[PDB]
């Protein structure tokens, strides 16, 4: 369960998706599919579904 930054701005359009801007911090995140990750906000604590090539892994 390993946290990331954010690469790029993602906007969640759906109620299930995380909404967050570059350099914010994903935390713990699991492999929930390949390409998208379900994780939870630093900032705030919400938790959803967030595209994996929208960040990064660590700092």
């Amino acid at each position: 369960a390993p946290w990331a930054t954010a690469e790029y701005d993602y906007d969640a359009a759906e109620d299930n998706e995380l909404t967050f801007v570059e350099n914010d911090k994903i935390i713990n995140i699991e492999f929930v599919d390949d390409d998208w990750w379900l994780g939870e906000l630093e900032k705030d604590g919400s938790k959803g579904l967030f595209p994996s090539n929208y960040v990064s892994l660590g700092n």
